[PDB]
DNA sequence: TAGGGTTAGG
């Protein structure tokens, strides 16, 4: 058994409309939910416009994934993974980005280091492995871009990742803006 | 379009 929070998909831009139900009959047609609901104002009853779906399985989930896009009750939704309540704190942690920091790597570390680690999540459009412009100096860390988002969250939800024969910290990529507005 | 009375007590 899969943990519950890798088992469970964000469900954003949800119809007015949207239900528990309209949106389990939806997302039932990839596999068997465990759990789906649509958060509302408490005071009000109105929904917030966004839910969870939980499978049984987490290949499940992909097949979800693997679907987009999601039209429910006429409206496209956004379909994510769940990123945790502790993690969604982090800055940045729900924006949609292909690309990722890869911190903590090896002076002797290769793009092909890179490649066999990262290629099992997604099609990589853009490997960069940075140095110090002026004394080329290899500073320890490095970009990796990705065709579909979603090979992103699949990632950064994962807590080690190996490369060059020891583990890494991976988290989506803050601009150059968005890094000095974090500190 | 970021969570459902779901987060520090001898």
């Amino acid at each position: 058994k899969e943990p519950e929070q890798l088992r469970k998909l964000f469900i954003g831009g949800l119809s007015f409309e949207t239900t528990d139900e309209s949106l389990r009959s939806h997302f039932e047609q990839w596999g068997t939910l465990t759990d789906c609901v649509v958060m509302r104002d408490p005071n009000t009853k109105r929904s917030r416009g966004f839910g969870f779906v939980t499978y049984a399985t987490v290949e499940e989930v992909d097949a979800a994934m693997n679907a987009r896009p999601h039209k429910v009750d006429g409206r496209v939704v956004e379909p994510k993974r769940a990123v945790s309540r502790e993690d969604s704190q982090r800055p940045g942690a729900h924006l949609t980005v292909k690309k990722i920091f890869v911190g903590g790597i090896k002076e002797d570390t290769e793009e092909h280091h890179l490649r066999d680690y990262f290629e099992q999540y997604g099609k990589i459009e853009v490997i960069e492995i940075m140095t110090d412009r002026g004394s080329g100096k290899k500073r320890g860390f490095a970009f990796v871009t990705f065709d579909d988002h979603d090979s992103v969250d699949k990632i950064v939800i994962q807590k080690y990742h190996t490369v060059n024969g020891h583990n890494c910290e991976v988290r989506k990529a803050l601009s150059k803006q968005e890094m000095a507005s974090a500190s």
